DNA sequence: TCATCCCCTTGGCGGTTAAAACGCGGGGGACAGCGCGTACGTGCGTTTAAGCGGTGCTAGAGCTGTCTACGACCAATTGAGCGGCCTCGGCACCGGGATTCTGAT
């Protein structure tokens, strides 16, 4: 099976959570 | 009342004051490499509290009338801070005595 290296899922997260401007604190516990 | 010398005073060319860039002795560790080290990256399995949609309960500010007294503005009154004057001393600078980390042994 597929297995992703460390460091490339990580810059993906980043580059989705950069271009998205979405809460990503959830509102009851907040 | 409407031309030479010459003593020397006004211009520009020469002197000391308080610390650091070269010039040198030099060494503690940043950089790169060796080498040991273990928390969780990613994938799986499993479980749950947030999400969406309602559903039912309940209060308190928005807004509308009623009543009100310290706030603003006016004539008298008045009191100590500012400017100034006079008095007074605390400690930075001097110099010496006592104290003290630090390198070399």
């Amino acid at each position: 099976p597929h297995r992703y290296r460390p460091g490339t899922v990580a810059l993906r997260e980043i580059r989705r959570y950069q271009k998205s401007t979405e809460l990503l604190i959830r509102k009851l516990p907040f």
